[PDB]
């Protein structure tokens, strides 16, 4: 004490203890999710498949969407059940780029750009409450939605 103060090192608990993280360190969701209400699953039409994106893949605009199902306790003990939606998961090389690139699944919809070249560029998908909101995808002119699907959302008004 007095002069030269060291970090928070009481020197009582040797054990590291990461406050039981088990959650996204600093990544919430730097993007939106296509809410599917129809009777089908996500699967953007031909042409591109994946939104315009921002910088989650220079020459490797590939990836997939993970069907996210959130629940909300409406009223006093009610269940509204948040509108089902799939969150975008950019993919290329710089970032994870570990997956098999097209690992077909049940609640997962894979999609690759018109010929992924594979390039370095990782620095997204981390909407840490302090950095910035989510760029939220924006399908090009076409790339419409399947049977009865609702675009990412894009809340009109930040």
């Amino acid at each position: 004490m007095g002069s030269s103060h060291h970090h928070h090192h009481h020197s009582s608990g040797l054990v590291p203890r990461g406050s039981a993280m088990g959650l996204p360190n600093n990544t919430a969701s730097w993007f939106t999710a296509l809410t599917q209400h129809g009777k089908e699953e996500l699967r953007f039409p031909r042409g591109q498949g994946v939104p315009i994106n921002t910088n989650s893949g220079p020459d490797d605009q590939i990836g997939y969407y993970r069907r996210a199902t959130r629940r909300v306790r409406g009223g006093d003990g009610k269940m509204k059940e948040l509108s089902p939606r799939w969150y975008f998961y950019y993919l290329g090389t710089g970032p994870e780029a570990s997956l098999p690139y097209g690992a077909n699944k049940e609640g997962i919809v894979w999609v690759a750009t018109e010929g992924a070249l594979n390039t370095p560029k990782d620095h997204i998908g981390t909407r840490n409450p302090n950095n910035n909101a989510a760029t939220v995808l924006q399908l090009p002119q076409g790339t419409t939605l399947p049977k009865g699907f609702y675009a990412e959302g894009s809340r009109g008004g930040s």
